[PDB]
């Protein structure tokens, strides 16, 4: 859920007042105290980070992309020709807050991270792989409501191949994507615009009559024994960490591959002879041997001793 | 447990030998073959990385050391004196391999590494802390027997204090550091000394005469349907990681506090006023303020609308 952290502070406040008066010298709050005797305005959340549970098991993938270039020899002599390909994609993530925070119901803005996270997948005929990609991914932990991001890559592809004579070759390029869902941690860490004695305040408790005030320091927070659970210890420079969690839905192409049919260039309906570009291309530019997302084994021959 | 890759890969050699031969083009090996026909001495492991799933739950302490310094004004002026600590002490670090691998049973040499943990920890009276320590760790993927690593490190403590005229000041340094279990992933990823076509060759295969031989490559093993879960796909370059396991036993300072007990100068016996330095020190030398981890709430005053 997205905890009020306002409400909870509020608690905290009148579960220490009536023992030490939250540690203010002087004073007669009213304890328990209203709602409208603080204000957590000054409450900030800093230093986010998304961290990845990072995924395991092989995904499945599917074609998003498919396209093809002609190359022609009419000649008598073999050409060595270049295919090219230059294809822009567009990863987009989609990530809800499970859990998280707000101070007061506010919505705070939406900020974006860069994030590598594994990406495990399976070929065509089943073989696995293991590869990373980095994408933008929006996050927000005051709200459950989807944060969308876009990350725009290219796909440039370049082959020389041999045409032979009177032939024509078609290198058909495809894209290979899947959808995947990934939990995250979402750590924030409570803080203030306000700090005294090295505590961050969380919020200035006033008099019934607004005419003095004292302030509440993060350690009467964080030492309250009834804390939720996802707010941590006070870190070393007395804020309070808050483990919250999202999960992500990343729709990203992960590798593409180059086939090249051969036709007679009289007979373009029967393909004589069809391989592929030794090796396929990953979504972080990387090249992988084609045998690990086809159906290929690697050959080798024997070796005299 | 401790895997012994050289059973799995012949396991996966007579898996794949009769469909395919292994790839290799002739040859009559005589699947399934013996261990005598492979060599598995040319696998290697390389970069190997401890990644601790990091606690969470505030550790308890006990104190590790006690020290004291004596101060004395046997003057009619107050004097600012000095009070400096320096002591060292030595962090251990014991880790024992839960799941990880060995090549037919060799016991590789054992490496060590930086590692940062988490360190939540309780301070006196029951405050909630929350630290890093940076602390070597010894690993070894090959064994199950402990591998044990040291960190030394300086607490250095320099305070002004200020010595009433005729008083005797006595300054306790106390460490508190404590035990700690922490489990975490070893991943390790097999390669080759020898590489053919891009792959890792995991072994040669021989005939039985020993007169010809054609390779063993990753693929086959990354592929293998009765690969052991721990084995990942195939990465980016053919090697495969697999993801390992240790459980470190951790023995650490956490935090330092020093405490003053004045007396009379002429009576040595009885303490008059007693006060904490405003700082504790953390292993990592961070200061923290002293009401962390003693049982002293933070005060402050009212303030005037």
């Amino acid at each position: 859920a997205i905890l009020d952290l306002k409400s909870l502070v509020l608690n905290a406040i009148n579960y220490w007042g009536p023992k030490n008066n939250n540690g203010i010298q002087g004073g007669d709050f009213g304890y328990p105290i209203s709602e409208k005797q603080i204000d957590t305005s000054i409450i900030t959340s800093t230093h986010p980070r998304l961290i990845p549970h990072d995924l395991t098991i092989p995904q499945n993938l599917e074609t998003i992309f498919t396209t093809t270039q002609v190359l022609t020899n009419n000649t008598d002599l073999q050409q060595s020709q270049t295919v090219s390909f230059a294809k822009k994609t567009t990863t987009t993530t989609s990530t809800s807050t499970t859990n998280g925070w707000t101070e007061g119901g506010k919505i705070s803005d939406t900020l974006e991270e860069k994030v590598s996270v594994s990406i495990p997948f399976i070929g065509e005929g089943g073989g696995k792989n293991s590869t990373t990609i980095e994408a933008n991914f929006a996050h927000n932990s005051s709200t459950t409501t989807f944060q969308q991001a876009s990350t725009d890559i290219e796909w440039n592809i370049s082959q020389p191949v041999l045409v032979p004579p009177r032939k024509q070759v078609v290198a058909t390029l495809v894209i290979m994507g899947g959808n995947f869902t990934i939990p995250m941690d979402l750590m924030t860490t409570i803080d203030s615009t306000e700090h005294y004695s090295g505590y961050p305040i969380l919020t200035w408790i006033s008099s019934p009559d607004n005419s003095y005030n004292g302030p509440f320091m993060s350690w009467y927070f964080a030492n309250w024994p009834n804390l939720p659970s996802g707010f941590g210890p006070l870190n070393s420079d007395n804020t309070v960490t808050y483990t919250g969690s999202v999960v992500s839905q990343v729709s990203a192409g992960v590798y593409a591959t180059v086939r090249f049919d051969q036709y007679d260039i009289h007979n373009l309906r029967t393909i004589e002879k069809t391989w592929y570009a030794r090796h396929a291309t990953l979504h972080n530019g990387k090249k992988i041997s084609i045998n690990n997302v086809t159906e290929m084994a690697p050959t080798s021959p024997i070796k005299t001793n």
